[PDB]
């Protein structure tokens, strides 16, 4: 990927290790791909950029269809790091924008996407620590891609373990994923609006659960509710989760 077929529009936001721009790559092919141009201050340890590629290391070898897309890295400084954007942007401000014409179908949808995606980390033992709707992006009316554009805390989607003890396994992001469905599933509504972020253990604590959205079909809160169990080994896998989902949708589809 040459430098000249990248043009910055403007900035989408600070990263960790410098500015992230948004910005347009016009391929072999002359079409425009929106990209997301991650950069590294100049200043940094040898140790700080390191960790900084880690990101074009990791995500080179990513190919799911619901993950996020590396377009391409440039080592020549300044390095930049090219990510795939997709004009619908962020799952939670499409889903607000949509909501009226969104079919339950495609929530269960975007639902089982996710879960996919989440079921092949489960399958390298890998773990997100950040599953909510911010992180995911709309690449088309019937496909989402999860990312990570979050810094490495998300009380308000946390299992109770990561809040008391700061553990984070595949059983804890499998409670992420029900509070992210929880956000799907109320056309991006944030889990616990209505508390601050220190109420939120007590309530875990004492029993209390994330309601029923609205249009959430009975059986998909079921098992919301069993991946917010309190002991993670009565969680379900990722891996179970896609036959559960996948049998949710089967019968939304027979409804629909
Ligand atoms: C070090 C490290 C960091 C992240 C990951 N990692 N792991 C995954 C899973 C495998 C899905 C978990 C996905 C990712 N990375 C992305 O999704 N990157 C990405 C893609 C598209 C756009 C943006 C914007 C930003 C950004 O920094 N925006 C600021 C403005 C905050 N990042 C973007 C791996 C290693």
């Amino acid at each position: 990927i040459a430098r000249e077929d990248v043009v910055l529009n403007r900035i989408l936001g600070e990263g960790f290790f410098g500015e992230v721009y948004e910005g347009v790559y016009t391929n072999h092919k002359g079409e425009k791909i929106n990209v997301a141009v991650k950069t590294c201050k100049k200043d940094c340890t040898l140790d700080n950029k390191e960790k900084f590629m880690s990101e074009a290391v990791i995500m080179k070898n990513l190919d799911h269809p619901h993950i996020v897309k590396l377009i391409g890295i440039i080592e020549e400084e300044p390095t930049w790091i090219i990510m795939e954007l997709y004009p619908y942007g962020e799952l939670g401000h499409y889903l607000e924008r949509n909501k009226n014409s969104l079919k339950v179908l495609t929530l269960v949808l975007y639902s089982l996407q996710i879960c996919k995606a989440m079921a092949y980390l489960e399958s390298i033992n890998c773990v997100h620590r950040d599953i909510a709707v911010r992180n995911i992006l709309v690449a088309s009316p019937e496909c989402v891609k999860l990312g990570d554009f979050g810094l490495s805390l998300p009380i308000k989607w946390m299992s109770p373990e990561s809040i008391n003890f700061r553990r984070f396994t595949t059983a804890s992001d499998v409670w992420m994923f029900a509070v992210c469905m929880w956000e799907i599933l109320s056309f991006g509504k944030q889990p616990f609006f209505w508390l601050e972020n220190k109420d939120v253990i007590g309530v875990l604590e004492k029993g209390d659960r994330l309601p029923k959205p609205d249009l959430c079909p009975p059986v998909l809160y079921t098992l919301m509710t069993r991946c917010w169990d309190y002991d993670p080994s009565d969680r379900p896998r990722f891996t179970e989760l896609v036959c559960s989902l996948s049998d949710v949708y089967q019968m939304e589809k027979d409804i629909a």
